[PDB]
């Protein structure tokens, strides 16, 4: 009687679907892995740069079942796409993890589609968490692992051995284009976080507390007398900002959140990045040698704002967002000499609907575009006036 | 007190043995990995890739030892050849396991020669079970897993925690030509199959259920009203095959053999071209939604032919294959303006001796050509006419 | 409840830390890891080549605290320097196993700073052991194992799944210069005695039996007439050696060390090449069949000296060593037209102190370098007088 994965695997496999999709931009082919998060709605998510500028989105399960699919939501800074199979019948969803309950040393096994040979199983342990600075910009609180992740694992499960989820493979460490032993994969709790946004609004509703900071490291807290070593140091707070009202100051440092010890400043970022706006939230500072407790709650941001082509695929100078609740999809900002523009699109415009349907958010108005009618007709509103928009 | 592989490794590793190898076709060198299949007897199996175009082979075990081997059997088609080591003393076989009672997820170990390093062990799991498409014209069925495998670990042993043999390590996917975690071997069962044939005739005589057929993908179970989105589709059945006599029909799907459900067409052709001719089986058909059972028999094949150059060493464009049972070595084609012709050889030809020494298969004159004469005489048969053929 | 290396890995990891490096021959920087041994006096283990030509060197711990460190010691031939960080503060040193106990398919923990990302964790098994090839000139008795190592693991921790070090990672076979599944470390042993020589004389003091020899293979031992296929052959032996005053003749094959059987030569030079002078060691030998046992005593070498630049940070041509007991830094040669002898030092020279602080053996003048004087004026002896050498 041998110890072994197979048992545990057999429940979780059908949750791990692989995604092909063809798109332009010259058109081009590519491939990855997803996994089944409502097994009703036909729920999948995946990675964005896996499904971004995509026209055609396909879904294969493990028993070589295939359906098509379709957009629900994308997040390039996270690198988190919702899509939805169309007519989900009799699948199997993922449970999740508290990603926040994993340790270095953990068993994990990874699940995905490398270089297209179909569902494949690897095995490794957590080598190290709240990994980051693949890409600044971006919001990545990794779990590394050695488990082996290449081509086509994008998008895929990371797995403990109970199968519950604790990750999406997003990306390596490869000089070679192939895998070395280093792997990341994006937390459970920011996918549980990030997906639950999109698939009521379309996009996430970024939430701020208004700081400017940097990574803490032992010369700094040298220079600023301080006895922690790692942790987010407060440059500066905006006034008008939840922080300053809640009573942060600069000089300050951050050393957790919600009782959850903090990495790093980029991890805080990435932790709050994903929160949803009105979240109640309660900070651990430390300034002056001394212990503190603050109560917080998330703020409007200037980083709700998306590209125009995301939701067109093919129509770039326009940015555009949810409007307050349910209010319709405001444009944010428009550029000079587009696509966009040649239709009449000007930022402060309102869509109120598209073709006789009501548009509320993004979700309803991309919902509309999967039906893919010949002509797209918008009822904005400018000023006080009503007008229409006609595509094609 | 810690776990470890090492008590089940103690016993296994003498089984595992590495081969080196001169040759020509211009000379060149390589080196893999072998398993000892038959202590008594010295038998190895290996991958036939690395023993290809040998003129010299030896072996070295784990414990230093050297000894010399011959060829017994080869199949390209499989990429499994069967040597024989001479003068066998003191040796170690490895038990065979059941490889159709393996599952993903279960722990695997290799063992192997990478780099000429010498006698390695590494581990992981199986990643996928039935994996083929390196080469279409190939039986395949591969055992995938993550146990890091390189360059000299072809033939060398993939093993379960029990030391039993589950496949034979033969290639890996690779971009960089370094282990990337996608490792490839061959079912154990297919192992039993083939070599248990090389043993006694010196090649393996092929049976064919005789139908055409192709992958069954959800594309083509729609088109065809099938609920099954895998198996082997028939597209034709030959006439005067055992299918045809069997009752099947074009349009029908194997979903099962033996009982054991089907991967793919792939997977199927690998199974019933390892088995040998006259083998009784039992397939498992769907045609029109309604589940069938059929009883096979294998039948002779037209792929049973080899080349005469994997025989002589150099004697190309004369083919050649045992005849009926123990009644010499047929030639089944031959090729104008080629050395086999330059002595005389003529397609229809039956070996029956060679040098005074009686040639029932091609076992028989591989054990006259191992003494390495200097003049080799064959006995042949020109019709009703007895003739002798000199080389060298 | 779910098996974990993390209960272990809480208590090892603070217990290996990272170097970074910046020196000359011509900027250059490095990184790598190291190992702390000794908590109260801060000494940490590491690769030779991660520290070799630094003029700095900082180490940081797990917990983000940055410390920097001074040479102690350092071996080219088997790769191992010893550094100390200086105002060790509450520091976590590492216990160290038996790595004579190992054996393959134990399991096996790695630690380090791959490509600098931070303190990374990778698991795998001993695939082998005693293997030695990479640079015949160098003492290597490796163990290999397939856990993941990377650019920057160097001189980082190879533990057992006791959280106890088995060995220091050295080194990969990496055609792509990334991971493919072989990794190289120096075993525990070895580091144990190298480590305590440099802390107390800042150099090892290497013993020899005084005895040339080669590999026996099994060719070998037909010729010989000899059963064992593997040990140490005795091409001959020196006049005046130890091995020659025990009773060891030529043709004689060495079988064990201290009860341990043997690998092979280059093992046997690399155990004893570790083992300082005066020490009592017991030998297994074969000669015509015959089981031999024997009392050795290690001597002088000839190998003692190391180079002038490794002590200045670049001043070349004068090699030099302890002298005795305690009697100073003797200069054992001088190469001309060189930095060395341009400040007048000259072979036969004899270091008694330097800047009015007493030097016994090279540590006690590291430790004055150390504090990095703007001169530096040692009072060395030249036959029956005393003298002194000016510097910068």
């Amino acid at each position: 009687q041998m110890p072994s994965l197979a048992p545990m695997l057999e429940k979780v496999m059908p949750s791990v679907v692989s995604i092909n999709v063809e798109g332009s931009t010259q058109k081009f082919m590519a491939l990855g892995s997803g996994v089944i998060i409502d097994a009703d709605k036909g729920y999948v998510v995946t990675n964005n740069h896996v499904v971004d500028n995509a026209t055609v989105i396909k879904v294969q399960l493990s028993d070589g079942r295939k359906f098509d699919a379709k957009m629900v939501g994308k997040d390039p800074r996270s690198d988190i796409a919702l899509i939805q199979i169309q007519n989900p019948k009799n699948l199997t969803a993922i449970k999740m993890a508290d990603s926040d309950a994993l340790r270095v040393g953990d068993y994990t096994v990874a699940i995905g589609n490398p270089f297209g040979l179909g569902e494949t199983v690897t095995s490794g342990i957590v080598s190290a968490l709240g990994r980051s600075g693949l890409n600044a910009e971006n919001y990545e609180n990794f779990i590394q692992t050695d488990a082996a992740i290449n081509r086509g694992n994008a998008g895929g499960a990371l797995v403990n051995l109970n199968g519950e989820l604790i990750g999406i493979n997003t990306a390596i460490l490869a000089p070679d284009g192939g895998n070395i032993g280093i792997g990341f994969a994006i937390p459970s709790n920011m996918v549980k976080n990030l997906t639950s946004q999109m698939v009521e609004y379309g996009q996430v509703k970024r939430g701020e507390l208004g700081i400017m900071g940097t990574e803490l490291n032992s010369e700094l807290a040298k220079a600023m007398k301080v006895d922690a070593q790692r942790g987010a140091f407060v440059s500066q707070v905006l006034p008008n900002s939840s922080a300053a009202k809640a009573g942060i100051k600069a000089g300050d440092v951050i050393t957790s959140l919600n009782g959850k010890p903090i990495s790093s400043f980029a991890a805080l970022r990435a932790q709050v990045g994903t929160m949803p706006v009105g979240s109640k939230l309660t900070l651990g500072l430390l300034r002056d040698g001394k212990q503190v407790n603050v109560n917080l709650e998330l703020q409007q941001s200037s980083q709700n704002q998306v590209d125009s082509s995301s939701i067109f695929n093919g129509i770039e100078g326009a940015e555009m967002s949810n409007k307050g609740k349910d209010q319709g999809v405001v444009v944010n900002n428009v550029k000079t000499g587009t696509p966009a523009a040649q239709i009449g699109l000007k930022k402060g415009d309102v869509i109120i609907g598209a073709n006789q349907q009501a548009v509320k958010n993004i979700a309803e108005l991309r919902k509309v575009l999967d039906s893919k009618p010949s002509v797209l007709a918008l009822n904005i509103q400018r000023g006080d006036s009503t007008i229409y928009l006609l595509m094609q």
